This record gives C-alpha cells, sequence and structure tokens, in this order.
C-alpha cells in the first residue's frame, strides 16, 4: 500500500524519509489515517499536495504521508451561484482551465498554478490581488475535513465548527486531511488583464506610489524590486498593476474567444537605463495571465505592518548592505487580514527574497527573522525551513488559541510533520 520515498520541499533542501501513500481511493486514505490512530499513534501522519511549499510542512520523517493528487475530481461547476465543488487534489491549473468556460475566475491565484486546492487552503495562499480579494480561505464556502478520529467532518466559515474550519485554512495540514471543499469564484467575461506599468527610481518611490491612494484604482498589483543598488537607487521598483479585462476592452481579433487561455554592451549604462524605464511604462495594455502574471537558494519571505514604513526601508537597507545579493524579488501591499489564527498575510509591506546559499547565510537570515519579530512583522510559512519555534510564536501570537483547536480535533497527535516538530505546533 505505501513506498518509502525520500521527500524535500520545493527548495530541494532538508531531506527527510517517509512512507509515501499514493491513492486515488479515498477509502484507502480513511482505512490509512485509522491505521495511525490505532498503533499507538507513533510519528504520525501528513497531507502533501505538488509539494511546491519550500518548507518541511508536507514531509514527515519516519510517519506517513499521503500525497493527495490522485484525488482530482471536478465534482461541479456552477455560473449561477459561481461555486465549484472539488476534491482537494485538484491543482490551480487544471481549475482555471475548468471554469474559464462558465465565465469563472480562480479568486486567488499565487505566482505559481502547480498548487493543490488542499495546499492552496492549507497554506492560506496569497496573490498580486490580496489587498481586494484577500487569501485564498476567505473564498472556501465549505470543506471536508478527515479528522483523527476517522470521521469526515463538513465544514463552513460561520455556523457551528467555524473554529475548526478557521484552524484548518492555514494551518499547514495540522487538522487533518481536506478531502474536498467548495469555492466561490470570480465572475469574469473574459481571460484578459487591462495593465498599468510604472517605474520607479528609489524606495522612498516605491513606498510614495504604493501609499498615494493608486493602489484603490486596481484589483492586482506586485513589484520586481532592486535589492542590490546601494541607496538611494536601492528598492527601485517595476510595478505592475491591473484588473479583469470586460469584453468591450478587447481588440477585435479577441472578442470571438473572450474566455480562451491557449546582457549586453548598453545594459549596465544610462541607454538601459532609459530602455528598462520606457519598456517597464505603459498604459491600458491588454495581457493575457501568463503576460501579466506567470511569466541552491533560499527563500525568504515576510511582512511589516504599514505603519512600520521607517522600520521597513531600515530591513531593506539591511539586506543590501549584507554581501547576500538577491536578483529575483517581489514587493507587494497586502491588505486587510482574515479570522484564521496561522494566516500569513496582514495589513503592511510584503518582501520575498531569493539567497544563494553562501557561507554566514544561515545566521544572517537569523538576524533578519529577529529584525521582522521586533518590527512586529512575521516570515511565511511555505517559504520557510530554518526559523524556531520561540521566534514563529512571537509572530503569530494568535498561536496558543490555535493549538487548543488542535488538541480538541487531534488529541493523540495523529496528524504531524517536520514543521510541526520544529515549530513545536504538536
Ligand atoms: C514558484 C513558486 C511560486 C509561489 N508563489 C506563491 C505566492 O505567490 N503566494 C503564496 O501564498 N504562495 C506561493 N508559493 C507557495 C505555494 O503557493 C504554497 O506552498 C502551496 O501551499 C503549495 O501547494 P502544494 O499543493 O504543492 O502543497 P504542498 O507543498 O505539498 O503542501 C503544503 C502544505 O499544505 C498541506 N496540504 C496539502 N494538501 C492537503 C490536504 N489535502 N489536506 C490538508 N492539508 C494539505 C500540507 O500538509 C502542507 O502543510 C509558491 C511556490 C512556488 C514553488
Ligand atoms: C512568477 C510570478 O510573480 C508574481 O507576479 N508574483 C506576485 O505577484 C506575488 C505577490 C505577492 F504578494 S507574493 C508573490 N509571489 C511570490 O511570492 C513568488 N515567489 C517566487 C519564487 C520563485 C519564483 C517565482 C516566485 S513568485
Amino acid at each position: 500500500t505505501t513506498t518509502a520515498t525520500r521527500l524535500t520541499g520545493w527548495g530541494r533542501t532538508a531531506p527527510s524519509v517517509a512512507n509515501v501513500l499514493r491513492t486515488p481511493d479515498a477509502e484507502m486514505i480513511v482505512k490509512a489515517v485509522a491505521r495511525v490512530a490505532e498503533s499507538g499513534g507513533g510519528r504520525g501522519a501528513i497531507a502533501r499536495g505538488l509539494g511546491r511549499s519550500y518548507g518541511d510542512n508536507a514531509q514527515n520523517g519516519g510517519g506517513l504521508v499521503i500525497d493527495m493528487t490522485p484525488l482530482n475530481t471536478i465534482h461541479s461547476i456552477d455560473a449561477d451561484t459561481k461555486l465549484v465543488d472539488i476534491d482537494a487534489g485538484v491543482n490551480l491549473d487544471q481549475l482555471m482551465k475548468a471554469a474559464l468556460p462558465f465565465g469563472l475566475w480562480v479568486p486567488v491565484l499565487p505566482g505559481t498554478r502547480q498548487v493543490t486546492v488542499g495546499g492552496a487552503i492549507a497554506c492560506d495562499i496569497h496573490g498580486k490581488n490580496h489587498h481586494s480579494a484577500g487569501s485564498f480561505g476567505n473564498h472556501v464556502r465549505s470543506m471536508d475535513l478527515l479528522t483523527a478520529d476517522g470521521e469526515i467532518r463538513h465544514l463552513t466559515p460561520t455556523g457551528e465548527d467555524a473554529e475548526l474550519f478557521w484552524a484548518t485554512v492555514g494551518g499547514n495540514g495540522l487538522t487533518g486531511i481536506i478531502m474536498r471543499a467548495t469555492i466561490e469564484m470570480t465572475p469574469t467575461s473574459t481571460a484578459y488583464f487591462i495593465a498599468d506599468g510604472d517605474v520607479t527610481a528609489s524606495l522612498d518611490e516605491t513606498i510614495a506610489l504604493h501609499s498615494d491612494g493608486s493602489e484603490a484604482r486596481y484589483t492586482y498589483s506586485s513589484a520586481w524590486f532592486d535589492a542590490i543598488s546601494a541607496p538611494p537607487k536601492l528598492g527601485r521598483a517595476a510595478v505592475s498593476r491591473g484588473r479583469l479585462a470586460t469584453v468591450e476592452q478587447l481588440p477585435a481579433k479577441l472578442r470571438s474567444e473572450p474566455l480562451k487561455f491557449d546582457a549586453n554592451k548598453y545594459t549596465f549604462g544610462p541607454i538601459g537605463e532609459l530602455w528598462y524605464r520606457k519598456s517597464g511604462t505603459y498604459r491600458g495594455k491588454v495581457q493575457n495571465l501568463t503576460q501579466f502574471y506567470h511569466p541552491g537558494f533560499l527563500q525568504y519571505q515576510f511582512v511589516i505592518p504599514t505603519e512600520a514604513v521607517d522600520e521597513f526601508k531600515k530591513i531593506i537597507g539591511v539586506i543590501q548592505a549584507s554581501g547576500h545579493y538577491s536578483f529575483l524579488n517581489v514587493f507587494k501591499l497586502f491588505g486587510p487580514r482574515n479570522q484564521a489564527p496561522l494566516s500569513f498575510p496582514i495589513p503592511g509591506w510584503n518582501i520575498c527574497v531569493d539567497f544563494p546559499i553562501k557561507d554566514g547565510l544561515g545566521k544572517f537570515v537569523s538576524e533578519l527573522d529577529r529584525r521582522v519579530l521586533e518590527f512586529g512583522g512575521r516570515l511565511y510559512t511555505a517559504k520557510d525551513s530554518r526559523t524556531t519555534a520561540e521566534t514563529f510564536h512571537a509572530m503569530y501570537p494568535r498561536v496558543d488559541e490555535w493549538i487548543s483547536v488542535r488538541r480538541k480535533v487531534d488529541p493523540l497527535r495523529v496528524f504531524a510533520s517536520d514543521m510541526a516538530r520544529r515549530l513545536e505546533l504538536l
């Protein structure tokens, strides 16, 4: 029934051997969880999606890992209610394609589409539209949760079991296995975006641009920022902002299938500064999803609360002066948070940086953790593999509330992961 497999997260880092159960049969999954519960709990079980977490949240050294990707039935889509009913192994690319002919858009897309619905709920994922749509869990109308006792619980965001619903959102698999969910989609009349592009010369400008009001005009917003240059070039950004196009905004060619989804010597001088400015400045460009959104290393992502703007500028300065060079860097302003205790996003300045593994890096990121903590921010568990229990607990002050929900639903510690043990969420 199960195979011994060396599993890792996407950062190809911290390997651990587990029994991997890979079955299309939901029955077998129920029986395997019963097999784990009866056998004195042991080192437990965790669900796995497409393995796109950089962390260790989808591995369980010496325990059971349940591969959820063969549970990938789309049960129903309804254009009138905007509801899709899917198995938790359905991925967001598959969902996106199935839903478009109904005029329905996946309401939160992350930077990849190769992500399961289960993983999208359990990490409470966010994307380019967070300030207008919130995160994934805001759009879940119901889910079916396989709990430790072997019962499948039907959960909704309001009414009884709300607490457990909200513990499962961002719960990293630790309340049990999400089998099935109903999601409310966003109505759209096209597969396209109308996009504006802006380019700033400085961090001060980047911040000014993001707090001048203009963010209200766009449903989707994010930036690539410079993390290497000295100040005041540092934190200069290519900003890309837009919204879903309506049919009347498309060039005539596209109106018949509006829902179809099918170095050099100059580059470091003044001319390329102009090139990159021109090329990155535009208004009302029509773009598909690939052009607008989806075109060794240690990923590190954090958010600093909105008011702590001076503290945010200080952390960027520390990154640049550190001697650790990050080329691919995403900046976004998050909007309001939801009610999930372990949900990562909070209103404020979100950054994802990417460091090549060098001497000293492990210790440098520890200092960064400390600064993020002091400034009221937190790290994202989907990107993290190395932070301590202490640091994590102080960054998520609702963790105790969460833990008691978890102990209520899982008394025998039937659901467990490397991360759980490391972060003392067990
Ligand atoms: C290139 C790239 C870009 C990314 N961009 C973004 C982004 O823009 N925004 C963002 O928020 N995230 C982003 N991520 C992270 C990714 O969205 C999350 O890590 C997502 O959770 C991965 O889903 P997955 O199905 O691979 O789940 P896995 O990585 O396999 O599992 C992740 C967690 O979900 C739990 N889980 C999975 N399935 C189930 C289930 N059926 N029931 C209960 N728990 C389950 C696992 O136990 C584990 O805790 C990115 C990742 C990559 C590689
Ligand atoms: C590749 C898609 O890029 C985007 O447009 N991203 C966003 O808009 C966007 C907005 C946010 F709030 S968080 C985010 N993206 C991320 O967190 C990514 N992390 C990686 C790591 C490796 C490769 C690609 C990515 S994208």
